[PDB]
């Protein structure tokens, strides 16, 4: 199931959104004294926690600080027709210092995976959901690897949360640094 | 299968966002265009799903399906996806050379995904395989809509196969 879900995420969102990302950064930077930086901050980072319903990003971590919206993106495929999309820019702290600035969001298909799992008749366990989550990521990673213009503009950030000291900020930083 | 997750994502990712505000958007439409819609048959989101990828865009697919107007936009504002603006389009469906029906009409966006999947260099699949998937998608989507009345009565999945669409649409509006 998660195979077609990763494809619809790519086809139905990442394809529409990536190509104009850089231009929107350029603006953002004109208007915020070059807050985005070089290379690290030139990507759309998609968060995919493994372990449903992660904390929303404004509250998840005191070291992940919202700054501002990029300028909106207008789309006009023969969709759909006219659509407006938003993306959000976050300051990422390490040791009390601004260590990174980036565009960051959760993968919407989490919501579908969760909703699937919660359905009364055909819902399924946490373990079965994790198996699907892993399959979504593996499949999305493959798609992106095959598409250099897409891959140069975004990175899937996949992580597991221990219920048992987890900092999402340190995870994002490690990716941003790689 | 893959089309089952796809159906759930069209529902969770689009129909849930769009149907709740539809009637509000229709009423305002009617007021702006002399009650051009309302007849009950004129107040659902009609979603075309040709079982046959890449169906000609609606404005050009059939002389009997003629673009009239856009609904007022639907603004959405959730967590994660902050501001989005969605559009939907209203079509006049002529029969016998004359307007016979008016509706809100669009292609299901997941057609584009079953097609792209099909078309992949590796683990892509044939037309004969992509069709079985399209079938699974339609069935799964019609099962999902059934469990939630608020949604069901506000959209119809028009599924069709080459042996006139405008005649295929009116039948639905009439049902
Ligand atoms: C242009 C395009 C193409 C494919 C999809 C899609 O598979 C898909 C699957 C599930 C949910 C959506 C969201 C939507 O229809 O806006 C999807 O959007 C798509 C869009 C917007
Ligand atoms: C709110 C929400 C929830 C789930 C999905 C989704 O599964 C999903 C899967 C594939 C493609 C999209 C389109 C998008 O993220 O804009 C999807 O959108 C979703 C959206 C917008």
């Amino acid at each position: 199931v998660a195979h077609g879900l990763a494809w619809s995420y790519y086809i139905g969102y990442l394809r529409l959104i990536l190509p104009g990302l850089q231009a929107r950064i350029r603006m953002f930077n004109q208007l915020h004294n070059n807050m985005l930086s070089g290379a690290g901050s030139r990507r759309l980072y998609i968060l995919f926690p493994l372990d449903g319903v992660p904390d929303n990003l404004s509250v998840v971590d005191p070291n992940i600080r919202f700054r501002d919206m990029l300028p909106q993106q207008n789309i006009d495929r023969a969709g759909i027709k006219n659509r407006v999309y938003s993306n959000s820019v976050y300051e990422i702290l390490e040791n009390g210092q601004p260590a990174g600035v980036c565009i960051l969001e959760y993968a919407t298909p989490l919501q579908t995976l969760f909703a699937m799992s919660q359905d009364a008749k055909a819902g399924f366990s946490r373990e079965d959901r994790l198996e699907q989550a892993k399959l979504f990521c593996r499949t999305l990673e493959e798609i992106l690897e095959d598409v250099p213009e897409s891959r140069n503009n975004c990175r899937l950030i996949v992580y597991q949360e221990p219920t048992d000291s987890f900092s999402l900020s340190q995870e994002v930083l490690r990716h941003i640094r790689q």
